[PDB]
């Protein structure tokens, strides 16, 4: 079936919990093949020890970018950028895992998970996973964000990988 991966999150030094996500690799394979890749690490290179750097209440928090930790950086498995694979799930309500990009076309590694629906994104980023566990996780994270997307604590995946 899916895969199921986790990150495990610290604020200022002190753990969250885990978020467990559910990576729709029945609908989006090459997305959700790059993110379990980036959460085990397999490829050398990958989410642990990286941060959530932008996160606004009431919409999402972001995060996946390992190289520049600040929106600028990340890459993929494949490259530095890869396609839009198709945009078949769309954001939802809270818990959607959707791709973070620079426009069309711009996939690396950062991605976001949503606290509301977010329908406005539906075609300009592809969807890939949900929280199936860990939501209260994801709600602290969102406490320690701000309208301009500075998060008041930093926030770190410190543990990262694959369930199933
Ligand atoms: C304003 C900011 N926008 N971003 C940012 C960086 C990468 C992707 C995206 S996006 N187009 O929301 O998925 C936003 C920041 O990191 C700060």
């Amino acid at each position: 079936g899916n895969p199921l991966v986790y990150l495990d999150v610290d604020a200022n030094g002190k753990p969250l919990g885990r978020v467990v996500l559910e990576l729709k690799a029945d609908v989006v394979p090459k997305t959700a093949e790059n993110f379990r890749a980036l959460c085990t690490g397999e490829k050398g290179f990958g989410y642990k020890g990286s941060t959530f750097h932008r996160v606004i209440p009431s919409f999402m928090c972001q995060a996946g970018d390992f190289t520049n930790h600040n929106g600028t950086g990340g890459k993929s498995i494949y490259g530095s950028r890869f396609p839009d694979e198709n945009f078949t799930l769309k954001h939802v309500g809270p818990g959607v895992l959707s791709m973070a990009n620079a426009g069309p076309n711009t996939n690396g590694s950062q991605f976001f998970i949503c606290t509301i629906k977010t329908d406005w994104l539906d075609g300009k980023h592809v969807v890939f996973g949900h929280v199936i566990e860990g939501m209260d996780v994801v709600k602290k994270i969102e406490s320690f964000g701000s309208k301009s997307g500075r998060t008041s604590k930093k926030i770190v995946i410190t543990d990262c990988g694959q369930l199933s």
